[PDB]
């Protein structure tokens, strides 16, 4: 019943064109374990091969036409795609594409360009007069024709870049002139106006591009059968064009779409202003949440664990928060590097997995490891949490998070799950025990870890109490087994 999605790629994957075969054959296995929806990485045409998908050329070439030097993508060709797709909703699990709307790279060609320098700290100010300089503005998809889609794009669909060919400038940020041109509005005010990020910036005050990116966001979810969608960058995209594109893509497929939006700030009062303008319509991940993991995980057991939750998504907003510990963002050597410690990972999981709140998510680069960056695979202590969230997360829960290194909480189960319910107790620092209430219908039984750390059992007093222990910076989840 407990839902869980898994994040299915890693930045440093090879850039071998098999992926999309790996998630087909683990399919299966994915479902035995738990999961029930899988993110896939980006499934168009980047700037190149070996491209993550982020950097994204071409939206309807899904590794199905000859473009930037290659037929299919890092991950594989649409065909393959097509078949991981299809084991997927053969074994009962649910899939969302990612989505990138922000901008577009790896133009086929340069435009000469009006515009006016801003300054990078505060783009609403302008710190130059107007110019020509040349962008990379152009795409028209040489090898993909007019195939699924005749839409060719031009500087005019674009409200800016942060790169003149003509003069090759170092740390500049260009906003286009023209009739109607300015940086989209709303969108997070980090640096004045965070419209702008990387690359050709898509103008979402442009009509063309409104009722194109909803009329490709509709192919996309029919030609892949999509469950949902995991949208990319919205701090830097009008508010109001992500909401209205979502429940447009919903009505025009009567499909009640999932939608996770990545509104990467620590920050839980943008977070609420963003789900507030877009009506509360879908989820974000929950941030804070990452970052709180990140920093108990460094503080070598100093971090107060009464504090948790503080400020988080799942804390104030549970309905609306994905949560999750690790990303291909945080991860080692990328652009917002941040990744929890190993030894916090399986209590970082547990806060997750195992709790009432929250739609958790599972990083393909902990579950199967990052060989790259020496992480190891951490499915053998990520899978005991799993099965814990599937048979014994259920029912009410009742909270412990009062001791600066032990904390725990309790779920009294459901007639809908035989034998559930369940105990988790953690401790960032020194090992010790905890009483907890786990129901009085529980009287009597005899409990064990499920995450094997401890091997002893505890037995249910009659007033529906037992004594829980824990070794020093680990987790225990005792259960009736
Ligand atoms: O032989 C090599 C190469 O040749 C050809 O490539 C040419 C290409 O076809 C042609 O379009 C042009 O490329 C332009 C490009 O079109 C312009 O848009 C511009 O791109 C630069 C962009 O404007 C910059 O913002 C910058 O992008 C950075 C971001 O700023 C970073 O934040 C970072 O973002 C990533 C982030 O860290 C991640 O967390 C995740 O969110 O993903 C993000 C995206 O990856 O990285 C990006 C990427 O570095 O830099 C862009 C340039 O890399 O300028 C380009 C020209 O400099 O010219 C190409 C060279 O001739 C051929 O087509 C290719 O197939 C072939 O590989
Ligand atoms: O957000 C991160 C950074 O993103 C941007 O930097 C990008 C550029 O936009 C890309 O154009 C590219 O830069 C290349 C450049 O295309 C290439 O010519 C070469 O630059 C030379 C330059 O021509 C020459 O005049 C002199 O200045 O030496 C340069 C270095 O050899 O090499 C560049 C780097 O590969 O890639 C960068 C990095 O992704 C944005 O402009 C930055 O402000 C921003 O920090
Ligand atoms: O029982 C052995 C040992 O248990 C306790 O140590 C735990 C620490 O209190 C706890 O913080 C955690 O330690 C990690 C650090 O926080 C982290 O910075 C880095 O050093 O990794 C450590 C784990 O590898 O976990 C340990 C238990 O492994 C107790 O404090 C000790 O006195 C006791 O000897
Ligand atoms: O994965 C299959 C399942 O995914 C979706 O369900 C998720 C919800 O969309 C999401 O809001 C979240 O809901 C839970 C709340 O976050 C939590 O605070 C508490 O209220 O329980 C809610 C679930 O009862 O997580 C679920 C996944 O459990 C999608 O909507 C379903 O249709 C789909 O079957
Ligand atoms: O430079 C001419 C013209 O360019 C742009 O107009 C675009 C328009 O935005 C598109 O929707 C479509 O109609 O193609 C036009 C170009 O042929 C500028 O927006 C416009 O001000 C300018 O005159
Ligand atoms: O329609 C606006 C609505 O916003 C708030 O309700 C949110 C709530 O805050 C979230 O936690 C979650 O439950 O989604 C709700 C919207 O469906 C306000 O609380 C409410 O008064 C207001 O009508
Ligand atoms: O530079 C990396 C990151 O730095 C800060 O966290 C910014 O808020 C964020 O937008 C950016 O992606
Ligand atoms: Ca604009
Ligand atoms: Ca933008
Ligand atoms: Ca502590
Ligand atoms: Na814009």
């Amino acid at each position: 019943t407990n839902g869980t999605m898994m994040q299915y790629f890693e930045w440093y994957l090879p850039n071998d064109g098999n992926h999309w075969n790996r998630l087909n054959s683990d399919a299966s296995n994915l479902k035995s374990k738990g999961i029930t929806a899988v993110w896939i990485p980006p499934a168009w045409k980047g700037a190149s091969q070996n491209d993550v998908g982020y950097g994204a050329y071409d939206l309807y070439d899904l590794g199905e036409f000859n473009q930037k030097g290659t037929v299919r993508t890092k991950y594989g060709t649409r065909s393959q795609l097509q078949a991981a797709v299809t084991s997927l909703k053969n074994n009962g699990i649910q899939v969302y594409g990612d989505v990138v709307m922000n901008h577009k790279g790896g133009a086929d060609a340069t435009e000469m360009v009006r515009a006016v320098e801003v300054n990078p700290n505060n783009r609403n100010q302008e710190v130059t007069g107007e110019y020509t300089i040349e962008a990379w503005t152009r795409f028209d998809f040489p090898g993909r024709g007019n195939t699924h889609s005749s839409f060719k794009w031009r500087w005019y669909h674009f409200d800016g870049v942060d790169w003149d060919q003509s003069r090759r400038l170092n740390n500049r940020i260009y906003k286009f002139r023209g009739h109607g041109k300015a940086w989209d509005w709303e969108v997070d005010t980090e640096n004045g106006n965070y419209d702008y990020l990387m690359y050709a910036d898509i103008d979402m005050d442009h009509p063309e591009v409104v009722n194109e990116l909803r009329n490709w966001g509709v192919w996309y979810t029919n030609t892949l059968g999509l469950d949902g969608f995991r949208i990319d960058a919205v701090k830097h995209i009008k508010y109001s064009f992500t909401r209205d594109w979502i429940n447009h893509v919903r009505s025009a497929t009567g499909k009640n779409m999932f939608a996770v939006a990545e509104f990467w700030k620590n920050d839980l009062g943008a977070i609420e202003n963003y789900l507030q303008k877009t009506n509360w319509n879908h989820s974000v991940f929950d941030v804070p949440l990452h970052y709180n993991l990140y920093n108990a995980s460094k503080s070598g057991g100093n971090y107060d664990m009464r504090n948790i939750f503080n400020g988080t998504v799942v804390q104030r907003h549970p309905s609306h928060a994905v949560t999750f510990v690790d990303n291909h963002d945080s991860q080692p050597e990328e652009a917002l590097e941040s990744f929890v410690e190993e030894w916090f990972k399986p209590l970082a999981y547990a806060l997750t997995l195992t709790r009432e709140q929250g739609y958790p998510s599972v990083f393909y680069g902990d579950y199967y490891g990052i060989p790259t960056h020496g992480v190891p695979a951490m499915r053998s202590k990520i899978d005991p949490i799993l099965e814990a969230r599937q048979k014994y997360a259920y029912g009410k829960q009742n909270d412990y998070l009062d001791h600066h290194n032990i904390i725990g909480w309790t779920r009294e189960g459901n007639t809908a799950h035989p034998n559930s319910g369940l105990a988790t107790i953690m401790s960032d620092g020194a090992g010790g025990s905890k009483w907890m209430f786990v129901g009085r219908n529980k009287a009597g039984q005899v409990w064990s870890d499920i995450t094997g750390n401890r091997t002893g059992t505890v037995t249910i007093n009659a007033d529906g109490w037992g004594n829980f222990s824990v070794n020093g910076g680990s987790v225990s989840i005792w259960v009736n087994k």
